[PDB]
């Protein structure tokens, strides 16, 4: 078996706090997630999360809840 | 078997905060999530998650809640 | 088996601070996840945590919550 399991479980005066960026750039290239290629076959990309591309990229409490991803490639049952 | 699970369960005076982004830039060129081929059978590309792109990306509090994917590409089966 | 599982469980006046990030640039490049390649037969890329891309990138917070991934590749099963 390939198979995958994850589990949580919760049985339940604070300040939340100050967050500065900045950012004074010029002539920024950015790629994010790239896949390059050539004479293939399959290519497959699957986005359960959080991608934050950007020439200024800020995440704050991003991945916390319940999510499954399940990917199968190729399976070539060539007998004879 | 490729299958996979998860789970989350919950049985239930604060401030928030502060969260200032600035920026400034000039000739910005941004990619998010980009796949190039040449001679390609399949390109598959599920998005169950959050893609945030831009020049100026903020994302908070994004990814809580439950979602699944299920791929599945290829499968040749030539038995003779 | 190829199994894997992780858990996590609770039973249950504090500052948050002060996150200052200032970035002065010029003429920047950044790839976050790249996967270049030449006769390939698959590509598959997973993503369920969180990819920060950028010229400046911040993240706070992220990576709490459940989540599952499962994949499998190639599988050739050619008797005869």
């Amino acid at each position: 078996g390939v198979v995958a399991a994850a589990e949580k479980t919760k049985q339940g005066k604070t300040k939340e706090g100050v967050l500065y960026v900045g950012s004074k750039t010029k002539e920024g290239v950015v790629h994010g997630v790239a896949t390059v290629a050539e004479k293939t076959k399959e290519q497959v990309t699957n986005v359960g999360g959080a991608v934050v591309t950007g020439v200024t990229a800020v995440a704050q409490k991003t991945v916390e809840g319940a999510g499954s991803i399940a990917a199968a490639t190729g399976f070539v049952k060539k007998d004879q």
